[PDB]
């Protein structure tokens, strides 16, 4: 019986890691096995280089950057498959979608360019979307800006067009543990009923 | 007056190292303002993962190695496009057609996947092909067994259907200065006649 891919995403200060901590925490305590990922992975070689980037310690060009990012995912494919198919439900703290968005908030930058890399990967078997006005969001590194923000916005919102993945939007300007719940039984649903097929394939 | 820029590609051993050495050196000795290039470049923080991988010092999961080859031509691209701009022929032992190549040659990776990081590189003038039987190229790392060499030189074949690019045939097989001469006719004609257009970009 494997485990469920859940990805959350959102705008930056929507409460993506906060819930991402406590979801695990609670499907834990409920009794299921369930583990927390994060990209970018800063861990790797190739995560180090990406947070210097980020920390503006580095600069470095805009299409390699974004194929880092990628590649910062495929590395951990064979880890997300092995538990994934041992019955480990992972909570992921942005995926793809957050790459595809950021790059392509850049100019000259085409939404299809920016999901080729990521064609193939894991497809989340539930991808959640943490709303919250962007003006909420600043009263809670690279791409800091309102500006760069609002962008980024639109590009997840030409992503949620598509119907081939499972989109649940989350209010997220309720308090931590009222939207907590929400994610959590969207959670268990998605554990329990989108397991039942086999684990599928990104934007393919 | 723009620089041409021009590719060197073949199966290993074909002799596109050498021949790129004796173009720039033959180019200059003409006047012309010429510069080598190669991929991968393993100079940068990029490149030192990948020429660790090449040794087998370091394991890289398939889809990442392919997008940490892509990036680092990616992050030479300021560079040629500013010596391009200033008059710089650049010569260049391997591109983008290696890179859709060897991946190529894996199992489940189509030749569409593999061609999108690349989509956008700076588009050569002229692609040479050094053609050597792969029995002749075994007279004279990772990928260095034949039954590798043969897939990846399928691959080749099949990028060479594009008509979008000026691919020249070379018959690698003569001597190293008959098969330089040929490659600096072609050469010449390139710098003189392709620049005349605009730099263009790559599968696209
Ligand atoms: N629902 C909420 N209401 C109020 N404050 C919250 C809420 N959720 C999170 N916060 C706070 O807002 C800040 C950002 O939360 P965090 O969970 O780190 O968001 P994030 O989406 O991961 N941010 P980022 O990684 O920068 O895009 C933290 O100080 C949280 O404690
Ligand atoms: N035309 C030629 N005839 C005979 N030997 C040659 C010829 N061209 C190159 N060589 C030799 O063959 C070997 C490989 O040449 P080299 O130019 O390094 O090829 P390459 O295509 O860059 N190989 P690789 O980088 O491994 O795919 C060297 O020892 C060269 O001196
Ligand atoms: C996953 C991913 C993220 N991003 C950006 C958005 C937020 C920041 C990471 O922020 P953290 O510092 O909170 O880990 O990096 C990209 O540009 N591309 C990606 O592929
Ligand atoms: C440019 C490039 C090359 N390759 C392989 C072929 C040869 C070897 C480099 O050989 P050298 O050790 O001679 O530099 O690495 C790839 O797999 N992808 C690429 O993008
Ligand atoms: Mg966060
Ligand atoms: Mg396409
Ligand atoms: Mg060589």
């Amino acid at each position: 019986r494997r485990g469920a891919l859940i990805v959350l995403e959102g705008v930056d200060r929507a409460g993506k890691s906060t819930q991402s901590r406590k979801l695990v925490e609670a499907l834990c305590a409920a009794g299921h096995r369930a583990e927390l990922l994060r990209f970018p992975e800063r861990s790797t070689e190739i995560g180090k280089l990406l947070s210097s980037y980020l920390q503006k310690k580095s600069d470095v060009e805009d299409h390699s950057v974004h194929l880092l990012f990628s590649a910062n995912r495929w590395e951990q494919v064979p880890l997300i498959k092995e538990k994934l198919s041992q019955g480990v439900t992972l909570v992921v703290d942005r995926y793809a979608f957050s790459g595809v968005a950021f790059t392509g908030a850049k100019e000259n930058f085409s939404l299809d360019w920016c999901k080729q890399p990521d064609v193939g990967l894991p497809k989340p078997d539930l991808v959640l979307f943490l709303q919250l006005q962007l003006a909420d969001a600043a009263k809670r590194e690279r791409y800091e800006n309102g500006a760069f923000q609002e962008r980024a916005l639109r590009c997840f919102h030409q992503l949620m067009k598509d119907t081939t993945l499972n989109w649940k939007m989350v209010d997220a300007s309720k308090s931590i543990e009222a939207v907590h719940e929400d994610i959590r039984v969207l959670s268990e649903d998605a554990i329990a009923t989108a397991t039942e097929k086999p684990l599928g394939e990104l934007w393919k």
